[PDB]
């Protein structure tokens, strides 16, 4: 319930989405796939140091949110799997906010 | 290319920075907490490179500023110590390129 664990736990979400959205979406492009994939790593350190309790983890979450919510715009569709991941990146984001 | 050079110099970094958590001895808790997380910011760093993301200079931007931190704490006369500031401040400057 602490606001770690939610960020930590909406960071998971979002590694999932991205992960299934890259490798699932048949459609995706070469910039989305780019952006799907460097989200699900970012997502990946933000959830190591927030698990830690890292006094670096709000920087790491700083720069994890701000391409969690370009990749919320650039792979945002009407899609399951678009919407999936668009969803979970803004989410992730919003879980940031309380920690910066 | 630079960031073949770079990304080499956050491998060394992230070896230097887990051989210290793990076989030095005389590590206090905020030493630790600093080289392993710059052992995961380097990873993160490395895997831009990997890819030639073009998020990678975003990310080693912020693995450089912490690197170099773990370097100004975790310095020290044994080979562990030495290495892991050493590759710190290695990596540090193979970004400056990048940054």
């Amino acid at each position: 319930q602490a606001p770690e664990e939610r960020c930590r736990l909406a960071a998971q979400a979002c590694i999932r989405a991205c992960e299934r959205y890259l490798a699932l979406c048949t459609e995706s492009s070469r910039e989305q796939r780019q952006h799907a994939g460097d989200c699900a790593d970012l997502c990946r350190l933000a959830a190591l140091l927030l698990e830690r309790r890292s006094p670096w983890a709000p920087a790491a979450c700083e720069l994890a949110a701000r391409y969690a919510l370009a990749c919320a715009e650039r792979c945002d569709g009407d899609e399951p799997l678009e919407r999936e991941c668009a969803g979970a990146c803004r989410r992730f984001v919003e879980a940031c906010r309380p920690l910066l």
